[PDB]
């Protein structure tokens, strides 16, 4: 398949007002230090801190080229399975159904790690 599909449609904004309304979850991006995988933590960690001020994101360690997601410092959505190509409203809405006191989407773990070769 192609890599592109349904690109940015929302345009680019002033700083709003100063609130943490998502405030009430722990993000934690569990990547490779030692890797090379902080662009991608950074080019984030910016933008979300300017969104949930209230919130608290760290970084943690993985393993190998590793990029597991953890919004509540549990492994919801891993980036070595999918193959990247995250969403600016996939790292924003995970607060927003994690703050919500509902079950979130879990894996059964019946199947091995989809590699890449």
């Amino acid at each position: 398949g192609s890599m592109s599909g349904e690109p940015g449609q929302t345009s680019v904004a002033p700083p709003p007002e100063e609130v943490e309304p998502g405030s009430g979850v722990r993000i934690v991006v569990e990547y490779c230090e030692p890797c090379g995988f902080e662009a991608t933590y950074l080019e984030l960690a910016s933008a979300v801190k300017e969104q949930y001020p209230g919130i608290e994101i760290e970084s943690r360690l993985g393993g190998t080229g590793a990029f597991e997601i953890e919004i509540n410092g549990q492994l919801v959505f891993s980036k070595l399975e999918n193959g990247g190509f995250p969403y600016e409203k996939d790292l924003i809405e995970a607060i927003r159904r994690a703050s919500n006191g509902e079950t979130l989407e879990k894996i059964t773990n019946s199947r091995p790690p989809c590699v890449i070769l």
